[PDB]
């Protein structure tokens, strides 16, 4: 078995190898990359997502989210308070303010320490889940707005034709902005490109060990656990590396820098934080190996996680028994 310790792998494709996305994902899996739950892909030196970022300040963040934490430093939840709309220009200025900017630090490790020590005492503002793309339409390789769609993958593999579309989303982050422990909707893959700015640190649990994370989370958030049989779908719970180590949960960490792609694999729990002002683009995708994960994916039926028009059809076809009670939570 390749990569038996489930280490995060880093790949450096040539421009020639960067021409066939599906084939490269299959290559990475042949090398055991999926066992980690997360892989880094450094694009060929000749590749660019776009010519410049010089005119992005006019993008609107219609509902910036203030991430308010409750709990203790290593075990907390966050809630998103909606704020008034602001432009990317306005948001960047806020990120750079004395109140919100990245603190002095020695290196990524000192900054990680400061994050876990201090996150709960601040409420950073996140411009998340903004439909759009920053790839130039002439970028032909690894353009997240030109990928084959999940609906077309299900059609090719299973023969069924369903409604729905699949488009990317932009994320504008600042120091301490946080993504809680989650897998993707329907345990899909995701791909994330860090277009610009300061890094993003990721933590990931190997898919083969995901249930160990779930069991810990039920112990650490016991009322959440009673309210919903899949509450990590709410994307509110954080657990520090220290806590994971104290409880024997296998995990890995890696820092993504501007210009790099990350891939999350089916049922790879992941969480992380941003080091400073940045802009990422991400989208979910499928391969044939995903289909069995989609059939087995947990769902939130308490009604909190409340998910997309396109996810309806996935549940309908892959989880017909659930269909019924799941759409009761979504209607
Ligand atoms: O970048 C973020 O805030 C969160 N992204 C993801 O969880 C992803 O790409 O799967
Ligand atoms: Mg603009
Ligand atoms: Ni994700
Ligand atoms: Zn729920």
């Amino acid at each position: 078995a390749q990569n038996p310790n489930c280490n995060i792998m880093i790949f450096h494709p040539t421009k020639e190898e960067f021409n066939d996305f599906d084939k490269y994902i299959a290559y990475m899996e042949s090398q055991g990359a999926h066992r980690a739950g997360l892989a880094k892909i450094i694009p060929p030196k000749e590749w660019k997502a776009r010519e410049t970022y010089d005119n992005i300040s006019e993008i609107l963040i219609a509902t910036p989210l203030q991430q308010v934490a409750s709990g203790r430093a290593g075990v907390f939840t966050q809630y998103h308070k909606k704020k008034k709309a602001m432009t990317v220009g306005e948001y960047r200025h806020l990120a750079n303010s004395k109140k919100y900017q990245t603190p002095p630090h020695q290196n990524f490790e000192d900054l990680e320490r400061k994050y876990w020590k201090n996150r709960i005492y601040n409420s950073p503002i996140y411009g998340a889940d903004i439909s759009g793309s920053l790839f130039d339409e002439n970028t032909k390789q690894w353009n997240l707005g030109h990928l084959g769609t999940i609906q077309d993958l299900l059609e090719k593999e299973c023969g069924v034709v369903i409604e729905g579309v699949n488009t990317p989303y932009l994320y504008f982050g600042m120091w301490k902005t946080t993504f809680a422990w989650h897998t993707e909707d329907m345990d899909l893959y995701s791909i994330n490109y860090l277009h610009l700015g300061e890094p993003k640190t990721w933590y990931v649990v190997p898919p083969e060990h995901g249930q160990r994370l779930e069991r810990l989370a039920r112990e650490l958030f016991p009322g959440s656990s009673r309210g919903c049989g899949a509450f990590l779908r709410h994307k509110v719970a954080l657990i520090s590396p220290t806590v994971l180590k104290e409880n024997g949960i296998p995990f890995n960490r890696i820092t993504q820098e501007a210009g790099e792609f990350m891939v999350t694999f089916p049922y790879g729990y992941h969480a992380g934080f941003n080091h400073g002002f940045n802009c990422a683009e991400a989208i979910n995708f499928a391969t044939p190996r995903w289909i069995d994960y989609g059939k087995m994916a947990s769902q939130c039926s308490c009604g909190e996680a409340r998910v997309t028009f396109s996810m309806d059809a996935f549940v309908r076809i892959l989880q017909p028994e659930r269909y019924d009670l799941w759409k009761r939570g979504q209607d």
